[PDB]
């Protein structure tokens, strides 16, 4: 006769406006259908109370009961039509109909239905491949996809839900200056990219090729996730530092209010102690607003003070020692650029009709490797390098053409101690050399020195190279492989993997935030004028150079494994549980990431047979087919032609596709983005740009080297104010929202209906953590301390699974959410 059901939904910000003809749902057979094969519809139901019965009712949720007239002659219901009919837009968490019980998860905005083109359909949490798809859904859930899919053309507005591509054409802004102009990235050989969520604001009135500016960047719907609590919406954070905080710091500096330069490492200390006073206005500008009232102590009135950054709590000076530098090198921000060095002297790919005799002026003999010959280092596998001198030297010229920016293409071989460490040798600071060039600065090897002027020309070349290095990460470890890399698969995965797929509930909850963040990053962080130009080395030549960069990423190197042998930072070795051995073995990054890329492997392993049990049900899954098509083709077009794309007629592809993907979205970012304002919040750790090259030996600048090498220091790095706004951005990204989804969580227990894939998820969960007592083991290992801790006494706690809200340190998120 009638059917009990239960909608919990959450207001947009009492419950009896949703109350009479306000919303009604319609059921839709699974099982009876019509003349043309399509699942029977029910009729109009609205809501009939407000339950307070229900415990189990989480915040800003209300449930409501509703009786469907559900007879013989309709079957079982398999789907949902839901019409808001109020004016305002409210989030609709999910329907139970009892009786055994069905679920629907639903997690979606609904509008009010004059705004659709189509009502709303949700389905039950069965999940299906196509050809399982019960006969009276199958085209309830392609015309569903179709709508997804859009076609291609339109300004997208808020309550859309439609996923397409188009290319970084949207970064510059040429309206309002031709300084402004930025190269459309995406789309030619010259400038390959992945691709972004489609926004259609249309062209530039200056050039039809950009796309015009917009208030909001728009991402579908869902994506655009709300927060119930405001400090949690660090994502625009990020687009208020553009709008509002970047500009009230620069009126303190215009109005000399505050000292333009660093004057002493104190003044830099003193962000995070006694803290920066300010104007009373900027900070009464910067003080109310959400997030930024979380990420600084105020006291109000003029003080603003940063945290303590994690890599000074124990040892305020221990980042500047050689054994730190190499360190972080395998444990810190960006632990994922070192290679193996199998001959001597390090060679060039690059030419030297261009840019002069490439070769390394680094000799063997002057190197100390405590008393190994360099033949025994390299034939020993401990030799390695820091290599930035192909990366960067095309373009250094450009760079240091810019006012206020210098850097060189840096080197810097390490050497693998026996006792198991790092330690840095040599440091080639590189420029390209042209006949016709004004410019008489040369290229210069530095070696460690401890006394001295010697000794801060060295503590300089560490920064030259660390100003390379942040550039590298921010641009490319960060911003390309993780961010920019995994937009396309979120953007196939909605258009062709229908909600009820497998593949589609396997990869989704890695997508969490991703085109969100990635949108107002294309607004505010990588646009033109925007935070990482304006405080990165590479000032306008920055997203141009991740382009170059991605000319050269492969897919299939994203895996771990693959990885660790490409760098040479490992062998491959059956005899092993990984399946590679480490030529560092206490390699923190690495050895961490192999015990959590092993449980995604085992998870993907466990959940693809469930859904496919042999290599034709692969081949033969058309949306599947479809997805990863376009994923390759349209997505990451630019590279569409290369060899090394998995073909996925195989589970043994779909499992690597599915492996690599997830361990991007998770476990990368994280070891890459959690790391920042930890290891970053002091800028002297982590320079962001350098502003001279070293000085010749004739001149106030070198006498400034001897007098006051701390200034020296300072006048070559990240300028105050720049630092002041890179920290605060660097803060937001290091910090884990309170409502964060992390690696073996799901946002809801009932995400599918399949037992056998719930009970694979939980061992996933109960493995990880499993794996993280014994990452709590090895950081308690007094052995491991050199690597895991080092002098600044920082356990290596970045792939830890889990982690409580804030700066922590460690804590692997499901996605890229900040
Ligand atoms: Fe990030």
């Amino acid at each position: 006769h009638k059917i009990k059901g239960t909608v919990v939904l959450m207001p947009k910000n009492n419950l009896n406006a949703f109350l009479g003809r306000s919303v009604s749902l319609q059921l839709i057979s699974a099982t009876k259908a019509d003349a043309h094969g399509k699942g029977k519809v029910g009729k109009d139901t609205f809501l009939e109370g407000i339950n307070t019965s229900l415990p189990t009712l989480g915040a800003g949720e209300s449930a409501f009961n509703i009786h469907f007239e559900w007879d013989g002659s309709m079957g079982i219901p398999g789907a949902f039509y839901i019409k808001n009919y109020m004016q305002v837009e409210f989030f609709l968490k999910s329907l139970t109909l009892e009786a055994g019980t069905i679920r629907f998860v639903c997690n979606s905005w609904v509008y009010n239905t004059k705004l659709y083109k189509s009502v709303r359909i949700f389905f039950a949490n069965h999940t299906y491949v196509p050809s399982e798809t019960p006969a009276p859904l199958v085209s309830y859930r392609e015309e569903e996809l179709k709508s997804l899919r859009g076609n291609g053309t339109g300004e997208r507005k808020e309550y859309d839900r439609i996923y397409d591509y188009d290319v970084y054409n949207d970064l510059g802004n040429p309206d309002k200056s031709e300084k402004l102009a930025r190269p459309v990235l995406g789309g030619s050989s010259t400038f390959p990219y992945p691709r972004r969520g489609r926004t259609g604001r249309g062209p530039t009135v200056t050039d039809p090729n950009t796309e015009k500016q917009g208030e909001v960047f728009y991402v579908p719907r869902d994506e655009n996730l709300g927060h119930l609590k405001s400090k949690d919406a660090l994502e625009i954070g990020t687009k208020s530092l553009s709008q509002i905080v970047q500009p009230a710091f620069e009126s303190a500096f215009d109005l000399k209010s505050t000292p333009i330069e660093f004057h002493s490492f104190q003044d830099v200390h003193d962000l995070y102690e006694g803290g920066i006073k300010l104007p009373r206005d900027v900070i009464s500008t910067i003080i109310p607003l959400p997030v930024i009232k979380e990420l600084y102590r105020t006291d109000g009135q003029h003080i603003l003070k940063f945290p303590q950054p994690h890599v000074v709590q124990v040892s305020q000076s221990a980042w500047m020692t050689d054994e730190e530098f190499a360190r972080e090198m395998i444990a810190g921000v960006n632990p994922c650029v070192i290679r193996g060095l199998e001959e001597f002297p390090p060679k060039s790919n690059l030419d030297p009709a261009i840019y002069g005799d490439q070769s390394s002026k680094i000799t063997a003999d002057s190197l100390d490797l405590d008393g190994y010959t360099m033949d025994e280092a390299l034939g020993s596998r401990r030799l390695f390098m820091l290599d930035y001198h192909d990366i960067f030297m095309p373009y250094v010229r450009q760079i240091n053409q810019l006012n206020s920016a210098k850097t060189y293409a840096t080197r810097t071989i390490l050497f693998l101690r026996e006792d198991g460490t790092l330690k840095p040798v040599a440091i080639e600071l590189s420029l390209p050399h042209s006949a016709g060039d004004l410019s008489a600065a040369v290229s210069q090897v530095v070696l460690p020195a401890k006394e001295g002027v010697e000794s801060t020309i060295w503590l300089l070349a560490k920064a030259y190279v660390i100003v390379n290095d942040s550039c590298y990460h921010q641009l490319m470890s960060h911003w390309l492989n993780t961010h920019a890399a995994m937009e396309p698969f979120v953007i196939a995965t909605h258009r062709h993997l229908s909600v009820l797929h497998p593949i589609y509930k396997l990869l989704t909850p890695h997508y969490r935030n991703n085109m969100n963040i990635n949108a107002l990053a294309r607004q505010s962080l990588i646009n033109a004028n925007g935070i990482i130009e304006t405080t990165f080395l590479p000032s306008k030549y920055s997203v141009e150079m991740s382009s170059a960069v991605y000319k050269n990423w492969v897919f299939t190197d994203q895996a771990l494994p693959a990885d660790l042998i490409k760098r040479g930072v490992a062998i491959k070795d059956p005899s092993t549980p990984h399946g590679v051995r480490l030529l560092i073995e206490d390699y923190p990054y690495a050895a961490d990431g192999l015990e959590i890329w092993a449980a995604i492997k085992t998870w993907v392993q466990e959940y693809v047979p469930l859904y496919y049990a042999r290599d034709d049900d692969v081949k033969n899954d058309s949306e599947l087919q479809h997805w990863w098509k376009e994923a390759v083709e349209k997505g990451h077009g630019d590279l569409k032609d290369k060899p090394w794309w998995p073909k996925l007629q195989t589970l043994e592809d779909l499992v690597e596709v599915c492996l690599i993907i997830i361990w991007i979205a998770s476990a990368l970012h994280a070891a890459v983005g959690f790391g920042q304002y930890p290891y970053g919040g002091l800028i002297m750790n982590r320079p962001t740009a350098s502003r001279r090259l070293l000085p010749e030996k004739g001149t106030p600048e070198y006498e400034e080297m001897i007098n006051n090498h701390e200034k020296a220091y300072l006048r070559t790095i990240t300028s105050k104010l720049p630092t002041l706004i890179s920290l605060s951005v660097i803060e937001i990204l290091s910090t884990h929202a309170s409502d964060e989804v992390y690696l073996g969580q799901r946002d809801n227990p009932h995400w599918t209906s399949d037992s056998k894939a719930l009970q694979a998820f939980q061992k996933f969960g109960n493995k990880l953590k499993e794996i993280e007592e014994k990452l709590v083991r090895r950081n308690n290992d007094p052995s491991l301390q050199g690597n895991r801790l080092g002098p600044v006494q920082l356990p290596y706690t970045l792939l830890y699974p889990s982690s409580e809200e804030g700066l922590t340190f460690r804590g692997i998120p499901n996605s890229i959410s900040i």
